[PDB]
RNA sequence: AGGAUCAGGAAUCGUCACUCUUUGACUCUUCAAAAGAGCCACUGAAUCCAACUUGGUUGAUGAGUCCCAUAACCUUUGUACCCAGUGAGAAACCGUAUGGCGCGAUGAUCUACCCAUGGGUGGGUACAAAUGGCAGUCUGACAAGU
């Protein structure tokens, strides 16, 4: 967590798991290794420090861990794909209540940042998802996939609104919340 | 002339310890919670299960010996008492001119009921005694160290 203000407030984040809220013990080597290297990042500071607000898509893991930005430490919930694919892109809700997780098999899970519970598991893509977003009002959510599809869904509602077919498969998705556009890189 | 405000009456010490009491601080701590200058990291310690080790039913641990089972409190059977004390009252002559145990204070005299001063029953008080009551002969599987 580098600080562009002051070079000494730059601090390395913790990787120390919270003691698991279930009680049955967690899965990992006792030689505790670091988390595998990350391919995607996601953070909204709307409700910071009341729960987790950093989602990181680690290398070749079926889930993606959550972190408190304020506590400089990986938080309590890990967020799965639930279709046995890799997490290949993540983004979070601007209300700080949802993290969106896009599989390599196309399933987009909407986990909650409250209890680590899932909300909905969308299935539109049969290729990999490669970039997700939500609009700034948390009304209409987009996703770009490795199928060449950009899917328009509502978030309050549950209907697939639109389905734009682009030419090459779509590698990434950047959204502008203030102006409701969204950009994408493709293989073209 | 008697009393109370601002000569009829002991109190001039360069301290050493000791003890006691007193209150205050204090690490804490119950009433009883509640609030937490918050997060990381490093490093230390401690505890608890798993683990392993050593010892252990040839007995690990747990344990009110002494407050006396060596008893207390009774209960029944053999004795000592008293409603030790009482204290002046108990029985009628004399070996060979003469001599005495012939009582007794220095002790004579006795040891709530019925029966003509013969015997005992009843209660308190004490002890000896119980193979009598009250009053029915321990646990047994982990422990301990990292």
């Amino acid at each position: 967590s580098f600080s562009l203000r002051k070079d000494a407030q730059s601090q390395e984040m913790s990787q120390r798991l919270h003691k698991k809220q279930d009680g049955g013990r967690v899965g990992g080597s006792t030689i505790k290794s670091k988390f595998p290297e990350i391919v995607a990042l996601a953070i909204e500071n709307a409700r910071i420090g009341e729960w987790e607000n950093i989602i990181t898509a680690h290398k070749d893991e079926k889930f993606a861990r959550t972190w408190d930005m304020r506590n400089k430490r990986v938080g309590r919930w890990t967020f799965d794909t639930t279709d046995d694919g890799f997490v290949k892109s993540v983004a979070m809700s601007q209300c700080g209540n949802f993290g969106f997780i896009g599989s390599s098999n196309g399933s987009i899970t909407i986990y909650n940042m409250q209890s680590g519970i899932l909300r909905k598991k969308y299935k539109l893509h049969k290729r990999a998802v490669t970039g997700i977003s939500l609009d700034g009002m948390n009304r209409k959510m987009v996703s770009c996939g490795l199928d060449g599809i950009v899917g328009f869904y509502d978030f309050n509602k549950s209907t697939l609104l639109g389905k734009l077919k682009l030419d090459a498969p779509i590698t990434a998705m950047v959204y502008h919340r203030s102006s409701d556009l969204f950009a994408l890189a493709l293989d073209d």
